[PDB]
């Protein structure tokens, strides 16, 4: 319970891409040496789009055996899956009770609809809020759902003290936002159409360095950090930087007198070696499913252990006959 | 699971009133007897509107309390409470993203607000689908609401062929509204402002006797049956015939000749006599709450077995991990 953190990722496709792995699942695996973490594969979430039900279930497998691929550790992490554990939705109702229509109008992605595409942002404030997290890493594209939960959290806490855990938002500066290559003002999504600026980690790596070699650059001929001036070359030195650990400054002066050219192929290559043993992990979880479900299995009753409490608490403080 | 039905009360006062007892729970008790029934307390509802805790509580027991004391039959039926089965938030959460956002809109109380008033239908939905109900025992204030919950399970259904049971709806004819007695266009509600025009189960009987002495009724000096004309005067016949057994024609025949005054004081000492057993039975259920408590936890048990299992299938069809 020492600095519990929660986060989870939607299993909307066959592949994360290359913001979810450094913009999230890269913090996680720094925070769960020393943070106790649980991480999520957010299936209820998948539903608020029509899925197939078997790509549902393949997707679900897959991003957990991704969570482990990154080096997530289920010796120090718990990983489940949000359907498991019904106190989500239990939670949510509560918390929509304390939701304001107008707060939920306002959100981004609402702002062809449906309850559940309207209501997600208050199934997102539960799926914290269950496990009493302290802190949340995600990408920037988050911070407006979780202030929503951070107001929900303390307009309950008004009524009933000290009954919700407040939690403090984390989202890192460099990689809050890894851009689409093709069109490197918008960030990379599951759903650009063309899927040449995206980069899926479970793609085949030679492709994926094709398409960091047609990446969207300037035209000044000079290698340096300003994502505001220069958008495409700032997001490939965020992307060497991310998966090979070097700071950007220290890139950007060894690429003093190169040009795109360099920073491309530079680029592509790290990748590469990034993706390579992720996929001969993945590949294993997938062919060999034992070790991934008896992780998903202790995951899940660790979580209901946590999240039932939470919600009896809650229970208990609104009144209801336990 | 032979011919299944489900209903459910909000324990949102100290008493249920005559609309709730003659438009409801009195066909709960006719229907117990060859139908299978789930009689529900429903109190994730009520906390849709501030709840003081205490009272949401002491509420959730008596209105079980005035179920057995209507004459519902724990021997026939289950009467469970609610927030008991985490079952009626999972598939809420799911109704909700088969629920179009409009369809919501077009509500009729909806139609200040919170996500909790928004979507309350949908919850109201899932309670009566978890259960594979085949009918719905409702006073004629919640048609709008149930015919949602059909379209909802058509549209799932549509995507899922014969996951979950379509209701049908039962709404009687002569009780489908019991009229407030100062403003007879008006259905009986617990937030009628004054509560003179208000008659609850549990009040002192000589109080609602006084109320209905007081009941607005017409100028013409003849009594007969004609809601649109005489409103007054055909609730005073409604709620006479309803807590008697005796048919509104039979009444109207016998009151030729008869004034307003003789119609009043025989439906105060009918309802005084409807009213003087159920109190009695209530206080004792107060006193000593081993009784319903033990109640409540079989139905909880039972609810359980039945819905975890619709939950489950729903779950499967959607392609979740189970
Ligand atoms: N381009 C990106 N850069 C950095 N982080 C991202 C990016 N896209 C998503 N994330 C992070 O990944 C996490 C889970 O996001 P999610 O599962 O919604 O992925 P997504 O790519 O946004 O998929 P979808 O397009 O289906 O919404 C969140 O923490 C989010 O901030
Ligand atoms: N005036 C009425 N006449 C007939 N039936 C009624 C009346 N009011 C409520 N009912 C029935 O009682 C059942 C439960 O309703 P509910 O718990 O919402 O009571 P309510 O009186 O409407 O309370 P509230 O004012 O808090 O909504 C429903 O089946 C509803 O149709
Ligand atoms: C359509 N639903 C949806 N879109 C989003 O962006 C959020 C995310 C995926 C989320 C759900 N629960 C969480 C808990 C913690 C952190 C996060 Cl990022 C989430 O939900
Ligand atoms: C604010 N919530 C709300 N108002 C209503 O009128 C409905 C009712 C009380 C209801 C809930 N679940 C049910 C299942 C079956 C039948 C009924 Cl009547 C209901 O819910
Ligand atoms: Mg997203
Ligand atoms: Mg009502």
């Amino acid at each position: 319970g020492s600095r519990r953190i929660f986060s989870g990722v939607q299993p909307t496709s066959d592949s994360l891409h290359l913001g979810n792995a450094l913009g999230a699942v890269a913090q996680w695996v720094g925070l769960q040496d020393d943070h106790d973490a649980f991480f999520c594969v957010v299936d209820l979430h998948a539903i608020t789009i029509p899925q197939d039900p078997e790509a549902l279930r393949r997707r679900t497998l897959i991003t957990a055996a991704q969570y482990l691929a990154l080096g997530i550790d289920p010796g120090r992490a718990t990983i489940f899956v949000q359907s498991q554990v019904p106190a989500h939705t239990q939670l949510a109702w509560v918390l929509g009770c304390f939701t304001g229509f107008g707060q939920a109008s306002r959100m981004t992605q609402f702002k062809a609809t449906t309850v559940g595409l309207f209501t997600y942002p208050v199934l997102q404030a539960a799926d914290v809020l269950a496990y009493d997290t302290e802190l949340v890493p995600v990408g920037e594209d988050q911070r407006q759902h979780l202030e929503l939960a951070r107001d929900v959290a303390q307009r309950f806490n008004s009524r009933f003290p000290g009954t919700l855990v407040v939690p403090d938002v984390l989202i890192p500066k460099m990689t809050a936002k890894i851009y689409d290559l093709q069109d490197p003002t918008s960030k990379m999504s599951k759903s650009a159409g063309t899927d040449a600026g995206l980069i899926n980690l479970l793609d085949d790596p030679a492709l994926s360095a094709k398409k960091i070699r047609s990446a969207v650059t300037d035209s000044e001929r000079d290698i340096r950090y300003d994502p505001d001036v220069k958008p495409g070359v700032s997001n490939l030195l965020n992307i060497q930087s991310a998966v090979t650990g070097t700071d950007i400054d220290v890139l950007v002066d060894g690429y003093a007198g190169h040009g795109y050219g360099d920073l491309k192929k530079d680029t592509a290559e790290a990748v590469v070696e990034f993706v390579n043993p992720i996929q001969a992990r993945v590949d294993e979880l997938t062919a060999d499913p034992a070790e991934l479900e008896a992780v998903l299995a202790a995951g899940a009753q660790r979580a209901h252990d946590v999240a039932s409490k939470t919600v009896q608490r809650v229970y208990d403080r609104l009144g209801f006959l336990l």
